[PDB]
């Protein structure tokens, strides 16, 4: 009803500006007056903090925010939560991006220019390949997951914790989740910066799940000008229905994306349009 968030938190948090929401959290920038960093802090939001289902949601998920090192992934560095005169407040560090995210990319710019979504998605998949390295799947990746900084640095956040826009079909399905999965997501972010649309649109969720199931991807050069065949290879790979015919790891995906950036034929199959 009226929790707000504090200006401390656990008196180590100093929070500055507010960066961002989402369906669940408000991120803030804060000051670790302890190490003298700054840091993002992932903070319950405040409008649903007193609402039983969205707080233990919020402990069970902070509890899987996994902690991993590599410079194109999000750091975690810590876990608390602070006593309120409203009720207990749970929150997350991470390492704090100076950045935009791809979702607010596209919103605000539009479609990437081919090249830099090439860049930007190759630099994903590292992201990605030294977590399934670790035995984390990410589950969750998506336009607002990855960001690029202000230097113009990939960073790729919240990894392993289990919209539909970007749901793999054996997640829609409730079949086994593997690497495969987090390369169909991320063949439908590529799909997205290059064309300035997801692949699968709906006016529900199930009806949008029905289609990562059962329907082709427009290709994205009939989707979107100035995008090529070899383009359209890596991208419609990555998004097939059957797991066993996509890159079957983020380092073949890659691989497949800088070929096409330095104008070498990929390994995908051949798409043809008219
Ligand atoms: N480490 C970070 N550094 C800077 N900004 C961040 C960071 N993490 C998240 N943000 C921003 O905070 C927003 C909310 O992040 P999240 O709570 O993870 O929700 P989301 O990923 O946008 O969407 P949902 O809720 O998962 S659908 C992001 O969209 C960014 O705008
Ligand atoms: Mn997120």
């Amino acid at each position: 009803s009226h929790m707000t968030t504090p200006s401390h938190l656990s008196d180590r948090y100093e929070l500055g500006e507010i960066l961002g929401f989402g369906g669940m959290s408000e991120v803030h920038l804060a000051r670790d007056l302890r190490d003298h960093r700054d840091v993002a802090v992932k903070v319950l939001r405040a409008d649903l903090a007193r609402d039983p289902s969205f707080y233990l949601r919020f402990r069970r998920e902070a509890q899987n925010a996994a902690a991993l090192n590599h410079p194109a992934i999000v750091a975690v560095y810590d876990t608390g939560e602070a006593e309120t005169p409203a009720g207990p407040l749970p929150y997350i560090v991470m390492e704090y991006v100076d950045g935009v995210t791809l979702r607010d990319i596209v919103h605000t710019e539009g479609p990437m220019t081919p090249k830099r979504a090439i860049e930007v998605i190759a630099d994903a998949c590292q992201a990605l390949n030294f977590s399934h390295q670790n035995g984390i799947i990410h589950r969750d990746v998506k336009p607002a997951n990855i960001m690029i900084s202000a230097t113009n640095a990939v960073k790729v956040m919240d990894f392993g914790i289990a919209t539909a826009q970007y749901l793999s079909p054996e997640q829609a399905r409730g079949d086994s989740v593997d690497a495969r999965s987090d390369v169909y997501s991320l063949g439908c972010v590529l799909y997205e910066v290059l064309t300035g649309e997801p692949p699968f649109t709906g006016d529900s969720p199930v009806s949008v799940a029905y289609q990562h199931v059962r329907e082709d991807p427009i290709p994205p050069s009939a989707r979107h000008e100035g995008l090529s065949a070899d383009l359209d290879a890596v991208v419609l790979k990555a998004l097939a229905k059957n797991p066993e015919n996509r890159y079957q790891t983020a380092a073949e995906m890659r691989a497949d994306l800088v070929r096409v950036h330095n104008g070498e034929p990929p390994e995908a199959p051949k798409v043809l349009t008219d």
